[PDB]
C-alpha cells in the first residue's frame, strides 16, 4: 500500500518473539532470559489479530523476518535473506499470518536491515557475495559527530557493515527487497539504520520495495532528519520523541513540544507522513521512566490524535515499565493478553475516535493551548478536541481556552459529560487525576 493509504493507519509494532508462543497461547508465566529467543511465533501473532483490532490498530509493524544469526530474537542480525527465521516459522507460516491480516483488514509493516549483517560466521553468510570479506567496510567504532564515520563503521562491534557503495550490493538488496515484498505481500516497509547508509541507496531500494516506506533516522535534530524526508515516504518521529517525554514527564512545558512539532513540519515534504511514538524497543518505556498511568494517558492522547501515523509499541496496553534493552521486551502472554485493563480499554476509546473521523490523515493540528503545564489542540476543523496535561495522578485544575467554534458542543469520550463552547469559542474544563480529555461532536 502506498503513502496515501497509510497516512490513515493506526501501527501496533510488535517484536515477533514477544507476543504469542501459538495459536491456544491465552497466558502463561513470562519469559525470564529476555537477551534469548522467548518463543514468540507467526502463528502465535496470527491467533492474536483480534486482540490487536480490539484497540483500534489496523496495521502492524513486525520485526525483520529473515533468518538470523544465534541469539537474534530480535532479527536485526540477519544470516540468510532469502530464507525465514525458524524460531518464529516457515515461509508458509509467514504468509498465513499475512492472508489472515488481510482478511481482517489489517496491514503488516515488515522491518528490513541493508546496513548490516549478524554476527555469526562469515562463511554462512548467504546469498553469495555475503560470504565474501570484500563486501565489507573494514571493522572501526563509529563517532557519531562524523557522518563518514556514521555510514561506514560498525553499528555495533560485531556487526559487519555492508559496502553499500558496491553495484553488486546495491543489486543484491534491490532484488532481495523486490522477492520480499512480492512473496509475502507485505503492505509497508520500516527502514533500520537509514542514517548508516549513504543517501543515494536509498531511493532506489524504497522504489524497489513497492510500498510505503518509513525510515529510522535516531536524531533529536530535525534538520539532520529531515535530509532524508525526500529519500523515502517517510520517517519516524524522532525529533517530536525528546521533547513529547520531556513535558509528559513533568520535565519541560509544552512549548517545546509544540516548537518541534512545528519545525520537523516544516522541513518534510508533507508531515502526515512522519510516525509518531512514545517509545519503542530501543529506549526504556515511558512508565520505567515515570511511573504516572495519567502522565502516560496524556502522552498517547498526543501519539494517537496528533498529526501524523500513530506508532503504539506492544505492551504499552498492558501497562509494561520495563527499562533499557533487553527489559523493555517482555513477552507478551506473562499479562494473559487482558482485553479489560485500565491501558487496553484506553487504548480501544481513541481507536475509536480515530475510527470515526477517517483515520485523521489530515495536516489539520490546530494548536489552541499552549501553557507550562497544558496542551490543547484539535483536528478536523475542531470535530476531535484534546486537552491534556503534566499535572500528573491524583491532580486537579481547571483549563479555560479559545477553541475556534463558536457555540459548539462536544462529548467526553470518557466522562460522557456535554461540553459548550460560548459565544467567544472559550471552553473551560475540569481535569481530575490529572487525566487527559478528548472531545467529540
Ligand atoms: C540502537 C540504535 O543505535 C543507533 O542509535 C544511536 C544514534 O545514532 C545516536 O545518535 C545516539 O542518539 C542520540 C541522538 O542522536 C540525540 O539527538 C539525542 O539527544 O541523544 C541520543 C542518545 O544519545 O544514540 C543512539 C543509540 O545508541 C543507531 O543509529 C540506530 O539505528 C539503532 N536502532 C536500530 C538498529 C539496530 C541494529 O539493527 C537494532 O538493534 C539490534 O542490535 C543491537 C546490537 O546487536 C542489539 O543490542 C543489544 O544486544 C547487544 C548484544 C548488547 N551489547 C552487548 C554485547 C557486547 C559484545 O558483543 C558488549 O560489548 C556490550 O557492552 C553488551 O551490552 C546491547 O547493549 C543491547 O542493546 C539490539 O537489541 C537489537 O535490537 C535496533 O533495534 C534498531 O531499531
Ligand atoms: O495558550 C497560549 C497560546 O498557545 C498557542 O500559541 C502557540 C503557537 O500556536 C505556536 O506556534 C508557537 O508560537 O507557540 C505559541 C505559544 O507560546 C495558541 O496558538 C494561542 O492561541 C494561545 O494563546
Ligand atoms: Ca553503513
Amino acid at each position: 500500500a502506498d503513502t496515501n493509504s497509510w497516512k490513515s493507519r493506526t501501527i501496533y509494532f510488535a517484536l515477533t518473539d514477544r507476543v504469542a508462543r501459538s495459536a491456544s497461547d491465552n497466558g502463561g508465566d513470562g519469559c525470564g532470559q529476555l537477551q534469548d529467543y522467548c518463543g514468540g511465533t507467526f502463528k502465535g501473532l496470527e491467533g492474536k489479530l483480534d486482540y490487536i483490532k480490539g484497540m483500534g490498530f489496523d496495521a502492524i509493524w513486525i520485526t525483520p523476518v529473515v533468518q538470523n544469526s544465534a541469539r537474534g530474537y530480535h532479527g536485526y542480525w540477519a544470516s540468510n535473506l532469502y530464507a525465514t527465521n525458524s524460531h518464529y516459522g516457515t515461509s508458509d507460516e509467514l504468509k498465513g499470518l499475512v492472508n489472515a491480516a488481510h482478511g481482517k483488514g489489517i496491514y503488516i509493516m515488515v522491518d528490513v536491515v541493508a546496513n548490516h549483517v549478524g554476527n555469526g560466521p562469515l562463511n554462512e553468510m548467504q546469498p553469495a557475495p555475503l560470504n565474501q570479506g570484500s563486501s565489507y567496510h573494514p571493522a572501526c567504532g563509529i563517532n557519531y559527530n562524523d557522518q563518514h564515520s556514521i555510514e561506514t563503521c560498525r553499528v555495533a562491534s560485531d556487526l559487519p557493515d555492508l559496502d553499500t557503495t558496491d553495484p553488486k550490493i546495491r543489486t543484491l538488496y534491490k532484488d532481495w527487497i523486490k522477492w520480499l515484498m512480492s512473496t509475502y505481500k507485505f503492505d509497508g516497509v520500516r527502514i533500520d539504520t537509514v542514517k548508516h547508509v549513504e543517501k543515494d541507496f536509498w531511493p532506489d531500494f524504497a522504489w524497489a520495495s513497492g510500498s510505503y516506506t518509513i525510515g529510522e533516522v535516531f536524531s533529536g535534530d530535525p534538520n539532520y532528519v529531515a535530509g532524508y524526508s525526500k529519500l523515502m515516504g517517510g520517517l519516524l518521529n524522532y525529533p517530536v520523541y525528546f521533547p513529547l517525554n520531556r513535558f509528559y514527564q513533568q520535565q519541560n512545558s509544552s512549548q517545546a513540544l509544540v516548537d518541534m512539532h512545528n519545525q520537523i513540519g516544516s522541513l518534510v515534504p508533507d508531515p502526515t507522513t512522519l510516525g509518531t511514538f512514545l517509545d519503542n524497543h530501543d529506549n526504556p518505556r515511558f512508565l520505567s521512566q515515570k511511573n504516572d498511568v495519567s502522565l502516560f494517558k496524556n502522552a498517547l492522547t498526543y501519539v494517537l490524535l496528533a498529526r501524523g501515523i500513530p506508532i503504539v509499541y506492544y505492551g504499552s496496553e498492558q501497562a509494561y515499565a520495563g527499562g533499557g534493552d533487553p527489559q523493555n521486551r517482555e513477552d507478551l502472554w506473562r499479562s494473559r493478553f487482558n482485553t479489560n485493563s485500565d491501558m487496553y480499554k484506553f487504548f480501544q476509546a481513541l481507536g475509536g475516535v480515530r475510527k470515526s473521523h477517517g483515520g485523521l490523515p489530515g495536516n489539520d493540528h490546530v494548536h489552541l493551548f499552549v501553557e507550562s503545564d497544558a496542551y490543547a489542540w484539535s483536528r478536523q476543523d475542531g470535530a476531535v478536541m484534546a486537552l491534556t496535561s503534566n499535572i500528573g495522578k491524583g491532580q486537579q485544575r481547571q483549563f479555560c481556552f479559545f477553541t475556534q467554534k463558536n457555540n459548539k458542543t462536544w462529548r467526553g469520550i470518557f466522562d460522557g459529560k456535554t461540553y459548550t463552547s460560548g459565544g467567544d469559542g472559550k471552553l473551560c474544563a475540569t481535569v481530575n487525576n490529572g487525566e487527559p480529555i478528548v472531545f467529540v461532536a
